[PDB]
Parts: C-alpha cells; structure tokens; sequence
C-alpha cells in the first residue's frame, strides 16, 4: 500500500510476463539494420537497448512512463503549500508506472530522510579533496567509495538467487538517492562555503528541501525551483551517455554505487554535461555588451551577427523534437510567476521570440526551438547559485532518479551483460568484400 | 624513438583510408537488429569500431594482427628475461609496428619519468578503509587523478578537433605511468600493513618497478607479471571495460575519467571475477579429491559434475574453437617455473581430462579453456593469494589496450556514442506499425 518495495514486488511478475509474451511473439522480428556508418558514427540511429522509464515523443517532448511534463506538473504530489512536483513522486512514477498518492510520496520522503547518512570515511575523503579537483570528480569518487555500503555487492559475493537481485538493487538505489544530496552539499560547502557544516537531515522534510537546507539556502522559492529542476532533468531515454553508462556498467552486475559513479564520469564529459553553463556564459557576455534592455530589433541584429560570424546560438535546435522542449516551457512559466522583473530572464524571454525564425531563415539548424539548457542557468543564478562549475552536479543528482529507476527494472527483468561486437577497419573491409 | 611522432605520421593515412572506405560502404548493411537483440544486451550486434585487437575464431586474440606466440617471439624482453615487456605490446597496439629494443627502452624510461602522484591522491589512498574493495579504491583514485589531466584543462581553453589526440596521448602515457604506483599502494595498504611502496627506479621496466612496489623480489614473479600484463591487455571493444572506456571517452571525458569508469565495469562480477571463481572451485576440488587424484577418479568427478547439470569454470566458449592462446602461454610458463606446484598439477590434469569429457558428452560446442582457467594458480604460487586484488592486476593490464584505442578514437574523430533506446511499449508499437 505505501511500501514501494511491496508495490514493486506485485508489478514485476506482470511486467516479466508481458515482456516474455512479446518476445515469444516477435523475438526474431527485425526492427532495424546496422550500417558501416553506424559503427563509425557512435551507433547513431541504431536501435540498441531497451530502456523503460522514458521515451522522447518527437511531437511533444520527453514523456515519463507515458506522461508529459505538463501532466506530471498537474498530477504529481506537491509539498504542502507548494506548486512544483516533488521528485519523490517522479521517482515513484518512473519505478511503478503509476501516479503516486499523497501518502505514498510522504512515505518515500521519510524513507529517503532515514537512509541519508554518510560513513565517516566518505566524509573524510570529501573534506580532503583539494579545490582544484573538479566537483564532478569529487562526486564520482565519493559515490565509488560509498560502495563500501552496498548491500547488493556484499550479498552477491555471499551468494544470492537471481530472482532476488532486484531486491537488494532496490535497497542500494534507495540508499544512494538518499545520500546524494548529502554528498553533493558537502562538495558545494567545501568548495564555495569555506568548508562549513551541511547540518542535519530533517526527517519531516522532502528530499529537495533537505538538499537546499544542506546547501545553505533558505528561500522557499529556491526549494520550489529545485523540486522542479530535479523532476525535469531526471531522465531522457537510455541512449544519452550518463544513462547508457549506468546501464552498461550495471549489466555486469556492478552495484548501483559503481554504476552511477561511472555514469557521472560520462556526464562530466564536455559533450554531455556542460550545456547549461555554455548558455549562461553566452547570455552573460551578451548582456554586458548590449546592456539590460536592448530592443527586439537590436537583439535580432546581434543574433545574425553571431551566426554570420560562424557561431551557434547555445540552447537552440534539435535533430528530432519538433517544438519547444517542454522542460524549457516549465522553467519559463516558473520565471513568469516568480521573477518577471529579472533582467537576465527578460533577455531569455526576448530570445525565445526572436531566435527561432532567424535559425529557420538561416536554414542550417533543424528544429530551432530551445531546450532545457537554454533556461536553467538564469534561474539558478537568480537564487544565488552562481558557481557554474557545480551545475553538472545538480544535473547528476536529478539524473540519478531516472537511471536508478531503470537499473531496478533491468535487474528485475534479468537483462544480460551488454556485449555488442566490435570490428576493426581491416575486419570491416574484409567483411564487406565477402 | 618518439612514439608521438610516429603516431603523427600514421594518423592521416588511417583517416584517409577510412574516409575512402566510408564513401563506398557507409550505407552497407552488416547486420539486422531484432527485438531479442535489444532485450539481450546487443548480443550479436556489430556496433563499434575498435582497432587494436580482433578475435580470430580459429586462433584466438590477435594484437594488431600478431598472435600471442608471435608477440612472445618478436617483442623485446628485459635483459636476461624471456617474457615480452608490456611496453612493447603498448607500442604495437598504438602503432601497428613491432618496436625495436631501443624504442622499448625509451618507453620504459618515459613511464618511469611520468610516475609521480600528487599529495592528495597519496593521502586518499592511505585513508581508504580496509573494507573498501581494492577495485573501488582503484577507480576512486584514478578519478581523483583527473586533477592532473592536461586534456581536460586544454579542452576547456580550446583545442582544435584535429589535435585532441595529442593531449589524450599525453594523459594516457601519464596514467599508465602512475597506475602501478596507485595499484601498489592499494596492495600494501590492504595487505602489508601500510608499508611504503618505495621509489621508482628509472633504469627498470614498468612491470619490474610494479613488482618492486608490491614488495615482491622473486625474479620469476616479475617475469610472470610481464607476461600477465601483456596478455590481458586487450580483447576487442565489446567487453564491458573496453566498451565503457570507449563510451565515456566519446563524450570527451579525459583518460582518467574514462579509465576509472571502465574499472567500475571491470569490477562487475560478470566481467572481472572469472580468475577468482576458477581458483575457488579448484581449491574445493583439491580438498575433496586430494593431491594424488588418478586420471580415472578425476574423470568420474567431471562426469558427475556435468551429469548433475553443473559447469566446469574456465572451460567452454561460444566462438573460439580451440584453447585460448592466453591459457597456453600460462601453461608453458608453469611448466618451466612451477611444474611441482600441486594446484598447477591439478590445473594441468583438468586440461587433459575436461575437454575429452565435454567432447564425448557432445553438448558444449567449444570445450577448451580460457585465460581465467590458468591465472590464479600462478599468482598464488608466488604468494599473491589475495583474490579480491586479482581484478586490479587485470585492470592495470587492460589500461594498455583501452588507452591505445582511446588515442585512436580521438585521432580519428569518433563521435559521441549514442544508440537509440526504446521501451517495451515503443517496440510493441513499432512492430505493429510495420
Ligand atoms: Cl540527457
Ligand atoms: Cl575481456
């Protein structure tokens, strides 16, 4: 009823059966071809894995177990007196496929507060990291070191039946999610608040609120932003590097700590984790050059000048998505309610009406609408969260929810070791000649 | 003797060859993708280009076209030694060329010069508790070593895409150099009461500095280590450690982050524990039947094992049609240096008996042993009995292959790895649409 684990125990056999039926019906049905270009090109366009928690609708944007972002905003439980969806309820939805009740979210908030403690060796290690060690490296190293606490690792080594793997994977995922804001807040305070204490967990608060308390923030509106931010960055299919790395490493039966830490090393890559920062840097330099209320007319000229000089507008454009990312829209709606006077947000809003038509006229970008990363930095900055290097850590804390929800299911459903076949160029030349 | 200049000459030629091949054959189909392949971990799917090694299904693994016996003959040895130096294997993987004596000597000196650890990493290692698994210590320390990444710093400043390989190469060389220091510290802190690893000797080869740092002095253990580190170096790109390094590397994560992620995958029980599983099984077998077991008695034990539905660890392969050449070279080593060892004699007796029984049974298609059937007994003979640590040795070896390929992935401009995921619901819809 409220124990997520019991709810999961009931859902798993039904899903195992549904999948077994589909595979017995269509296991050898062809769904795609592999080309030489896909092998050289990073598996671009190759259907390669089953990932249940989220799917991109090319007309509507990312869906979380079939629900759109606006649906999740309406349906997922809120904090008392709040309006933004709690990430606990997003996790419940990703794990169960079901919209949680108020009572189920409250249960989950309590679980995550109970589980949050860090072992002293990890606290020591965090405190000892130097300030030139990137926050993402601190994050990954600390999570790897937390595998000392893995009950899956311990139990597997002792011997456990394959039908029970998901049970201990679930426990370790719940524990890791619980601990993440403590780890992330320690990194933040050690780097940017002179090593001050993160303070204590409050058993009566939701996850995002314990997090903002530990970061040293007190603004109710920042906690609301954080609830929205952590919900909306939570998952985006399995093919992105962080999701896929967690999946791949997980498929070797590495525990959730090892799997998530590997994923963070992928998220740290400049081609995956830096879009928010790139946008904010660009907005900041623009606003310093043209000032805080440039006309629509003049801003368009600035954009053409940017593009005519060979540069791109950060945060705009998508290969597949045919409208504005719904994750951009929800951030826009938040800003219109809560910070409509802010000069940097007003620039972001002006760009939304100007940039898409310029990109369409230019004729290079496909689908020139903005994405989530076009809007996040200005909101963080408004609330005082200005340390851009740290922004990927926030993304990582969010993305734990999606990738660990799927990891539970990968183990419940018995997905095997991920093992594509590699070939050399010599080998491919031989193959295609045969 | 500058490996980097030799690489600079080879790179354009390969880039051109690949461009020409892809012009004609980019759209050529090399396989079909089925529903079962997606659920089954990409089993059978040709999904990536990995240049350094290729499995010949008749003969076993080849390193840039050379067999293991060819490498044993042709690769340079230490003065007064018989086993191939891993330095030369790395040279071969990077260049496709067999190094001269002088080139290997140069590379030994490079790796001795580059070995230094920053204080924070030494401290972190010394502070790890004894219940943190050696593989977790390894990955966490390598992640923290990214403070030393020159690629990370330079990329943030701006590097032209055609030159990424240059600083990737420098960081790989640095990481290889530092790995034995990290690994030896873990060993001594866990198993030698925190005693000092001592200093690097600039006149010694990599394996010898490593065994010195581990606290071993037996000349034949150093010989074993040279062979072990050469033979475990690479085995195509589809294994989890190789693929994880490739995936993470494709996001332009530096070699420290990419290798650390790879180690979290190698740590998984389905990838890095085969040596240990075999040795555990052999130990129990020897306790049950004793050291003087007749061929007749052992044969009966094997039939009984198979007739009861159980498998012999280390024996059997889906594709390889004969004994793994990595098993053979270890057998040859044991015959020269420890033929009297009782556990080796059991390993040798099983080689005589197990494949015959599997062939008579007629179910297993390729009844021959792999590398992991033979490695534990050699390590144990020399006093390296700490089975949890064995995967660290595998990881130090595998650095050579995955980092040789990482250089080439960047030199050739391989893009972000991004296959497409689908949900079960999505696949049902896709199949029904067609
Ligand atoms: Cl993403
Ligand atoms: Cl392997």
């Amino acid at each position: 009823s409220t124990n997520l684990k019991d709810i999961l125990a009931d859902l798993i056999p039904k899903e195992q059966a549904r999948i077994k039926t589909f595979r017995q019906q269509h296991g050898n049905t062809v769904v795609g071809q592999i080309t030489v270009d896909m092998m050289y090109g990073g598996m671009r366009g190759m259907k390669g894995l089953v990932y249940e928690t989220s799917v991109l609708d090319p007309d509507e944007g990312i869906r979380f177990r079939g629900y759109s972002i606006p649906e999740c905003q309406k349906m997922l439980p809120k904090a008392k007196g709040g309006e933004e969806p709690l990430p606990e309820g997003l996790f419940w939805l990703l794990v169960t496929g079901q919209i949680p009740t108020e009572e189920q979210v409250s249960w989950l908030s309590k679980e995550w507060a109970k589980r949050a403690a860090l072992p002293s060796h990890v606290v020591t290690m965090l405190d000892n990291f130097p300030t030139n060690l990137h926050p993402m490296s601190q994050l990954s190293a600390a999570i790897t070191a937390l595998n000392s606490e893995s009950n899956f690792a311990r139990a597997y080594a002792e011997g456990i039946h394959r039908t029970k793997y998901w049970e201990l994977i679930y426990e370790d995922c719940m524990d890791l999610i619980a601990k993440l804001p403590c780890v992330a807040a320690k990194i933040y305070r050690n780097l940017y608040r002179e090593g001050s204490s993160i303070g204590a967990i409050d058993s009566k608060l939701d996850w995002s609120h314990n997090f903002t308390n530990m970061l040293g923030y007190t603004d109710a509106q920042f906690t609301e932003l954080m609830r929205l931010y952590l919900t909306i960055h939570s998952d985006h299919e399995g093919g992105n590097v962080s999701a896929h790395t967690s999946h791949l490493v997980g498929s070797a039966l590495s525990d959730p700590y090892l799997s998530f830490a590997a994923a963070m090393n992928g998220l740290a890559g400049p081609l995956h984790g830096l879009a928010n920062q790139e946008v904010l840097v660009w907005l900041t330099q623009l606003q310093k050059e043209v000032g805080k209320d440039v006309s629509d007319e003049k801003l368009r000229d600035y954009i053409w000048n940017t593009l005519n000089s060979g540069r791109v507008v950060p945060g705009y454009g998508h290969a597949v998505l045919r409208k504005t990312d719904p994750r951009y829209t929800c951030q826009r709606e938040f800003a219109l309610k809560h910070l409509p006077h802010d000069p940097m947000f007003k620039l972001v809003a002006q760009l939304y009406k100007i940039v898409p038509n310029v990109l369409l006229e230019q004729g290079k970008a496909k689908n020139p609408w903005p994405n989530v990363d076009a809007h996040s930095g200005v909101l963080l900055q408004y609330y005082g969260m200005t340390e851009m290097n740290y922004y990927t850590v926030l993304f990582g804390v969010s993305r734990a929810l999606g990738v660990l929800a799927q990891l539970i299911w990968s183990r419940a459903l018995g997905f095997p070791l991920e093992r594509p076949k590699s070939m050399s160029t010599d080998g491919l030349i031989k193959l295609v000649d045969s």
